[PDB]
């Protein structure tokens, strides 16, 4: 039966999501889709066409996609040592928990910033050596603030380990973007439109609104915290919109970020999902040829028995690759998958998957910060338990 | 029986030592003493009245007795960094055995230089990751060099571990006396002679010969290896003169160093023994109180299972205190000693010993290089045994 419609209609008829559509393709074409709730619990305005959603670190596999087309034009290479292109990041420091400063004993190279293994951290991070110090340079709040110029401050504070030696989810992908520019010399929003968007169609995908569309965006629900302080336990699961400050402006035409900010479709997330099975436009342009996809997919970092965790949540039988998660051991996995299957997702539960074994791709669109239900994944396991 | 006679007899009867002098006091006053030998055997001259020797290694104690004073007086302290008075040694490096490089995570303190635990090393030392370097710079072999001048172009090179975390015996005496320098504004060599020599009436100890000190040299014998290259195996032992090239000047007014270079006699440095049993002149001038001679003397350094060693040349029972060795532990002893008896020796094999327990001191004066016999170690025995 139709587990993907259930799980959906389900979560809106708890009062849990407000809203979701959800896609799966298989050969490139659509197999299963949906849609539950309305555009807004307030109105119950109904979900409407090409519906627009805060895809949030949804942007890091195509900003981390960018890199490695940078990589097979000869931009850059996965061990350049980022501070040749910015040098505010030489003479990096490295703090712990015991209060002890060290400098740096390895340069940040490119292939840090796509693995997480940098030592960088991020505002929101419990517990962190470092974090109330992103936390007071505002780096995540302050939305408005030119990427260079947030990169400038950030590069001033000390890493929470050596370059290379530990894994930890972070800013690094602002500072990829960041580095991207440093090295075309272009803006990394121009650069995701001439060299992805574009090609693939994704006339809604992109760091501000397009112009028909406020009257698309879902409202987003959830409680961000107050001040930023991280917190000790999970705060109710309630349908309040939440109130995103100056974080993530619609109609900044200079926002821009590596790590979160972009606005997209469930229809535009689907064509960049489905190029991932081949590195190609549906036309058969190259976007990433076969042995660099190959290299970029390829389990890259590898966990202890504690495994992959971001803030101490799980994410069980996963390795890391250069734009995000790839399924390693299936019989280490919480929930249905095959190995090999990749991708990642967003703090407002936005999720996708590539699947290659059943040339398979899905996505869920919705808008809840912090959910403490796991949609995502309850709808990848629907989707791989119908396929 | 005189077993210290015997000892040098026998020493000089196999042609192995020229000429050989040593006095054991007790209680301030000589009980042992003698001579055997020549001044040269060249011309066979006996040994004259205040014959004078090289003592090398044997500066470092009394420059590091200067450093304590210093400390006692507020100039400095243990944990100074040396970078606030030269900054040329901000920003060291450190270098390993497989060519790594990276910068040193501990800043370079006082004590870590009176220590050896600094991380420098020493132009002979074999094996060793940075002393070709050291070679190459001619940090020993240039000894026309200012002091303040060598210290520049070795500030250059990198340590060969974290300052703190190891130990290696070094230059860093010599890095010692700069920075004493560089804290008080006057030179190495006045301090010494203010504050030391002329308080305990060494007026032949200094970095040039007397006036009428030529004729009361002693001659130096044995094998300097050739461009410095530390030797594989121990040359033969056999009395030829040593050729010092530059490295040991007589008559150059400004050389000063802080880890050889003087020249003493016996009786000098029976006078600098003699004092360190209280800290006082014989007329009871403190010179160091009582509380930070304690701190000097103190076992400071520990070693593992293979001991304090030199080149691999074991110090059996041996610990380090700022001024020296000291023994720790009769039982892994390889000579006659006891508990608490310190001191140190120089590389043309003159040697002191200090014993509180028995208000003992001795020192033996000999010039040989590199010698394959304890010559210094088998004196402080038979003076032991005469107890
Ligand atoms: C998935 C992408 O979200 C991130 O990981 C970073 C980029 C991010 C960026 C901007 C805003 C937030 C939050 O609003 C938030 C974070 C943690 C808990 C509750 C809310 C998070
Ligand atoms: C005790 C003081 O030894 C030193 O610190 C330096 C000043 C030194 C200076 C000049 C010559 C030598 C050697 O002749 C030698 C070194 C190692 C092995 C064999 C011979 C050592």
């Amino acid at each position: 039966p139709d587990l993907l419609t259930n799980v959906a209609e389900n979560y809106v008829n708890q009062d849990l999501f407000a809203g979701i559509e959800w896609r799966i393709d298989q050969d490139g074409k659509p197999i299963f889709q949906g849609c539950a709730g309305v555009k807004d619990i307030e109105t119950r305005t109904f979900i409407p066409k090409n519906a627009i959603y805060r895809i949030y670190s949804m942007t890091k596999p195509i900003v981390s996609f960018l890199a490695m087309m940078l990589i097979e034009r000869g931009v850059f290479r996965l061990s350049s040592p980022i501070q040749n292109f910015d040098p505010r990041f030489k003479s990096m420091k490295v703090i712990d928990q015991h209060a002890h400063i060290e400098p740096a004993t390895a340069l940040i190279t490119i292939e840090h910033l796509l693995t997480h293994q940098a030592g960088f951290s991020y505002d929101f991070s419990l517990g962190c050596p470092i974090s109330a110090h992103y936390r007071d340079a505002q780096l995540i709040e302050d939305g408005g603030r030119d990427l260079t110029d947030m990169m400038g401050v950030l590069a001033e504070l000390p890493l929470v380990f050596h370059p290379g030696t530990q894994w930890k989810y972070s800013i690094s992908t602002d500072v990829l973007a960041h580095i991207i520019e440093c090295a075309t010399g272009e803006r990394v929003d121009d650069l995701l439109q001439r060299l992805i968007f574009d090609p693939l169609d994704m006339q809604d995908t992109g760091f501000s609104l397009p112009l028909d569309g406020a009257s698309r965006l879902m409202e987003v629900y959830g409680m961000r915290s107050l001040h930023g302080l991280p917190a000790l336990k999970p705060a109710p699961h309630v349908l309040v919109p939440a109130d995103l400050g100056s974080s993530h402006p619609t109609d900044d035409p200079d926002f821009r970020r590596g790590g979160h900010g972009l606005y997209s479709t469930l229809d535009d997330y689907m064509a960049f999902a489905n190029m991932l099975l081949s590195g190609q436009t549906p036309e058969g342009e190259t976007l990433l040829s076969p042995a660099v996809l190959k290299l970029a997919l390829a389990p890259r970092v590898h966990f202890g028995a504690r495994g992959m965790r971001i803030n101490d949540e799980p994410f069980a039988g996963y390795s890391w690759n250069l734009l995000g998660r790839v399924m390693t051991d299936v019989g280490a996995a919480a929930y249905a998958t095959h190995l090999g299957e990749f991708g990642w997702s967003g703090v407002a539960a936005t999720y996708f998957w590539v699947d290659p074994t059943k040339n398979m791709t899905g996505c869920v669109m919705t808008q809840f910060l912090g959910s403490q239900h796991p949609i995502g994944s309850d709808m990848q396991a629907a989707a791989m338990s119908m396929l």
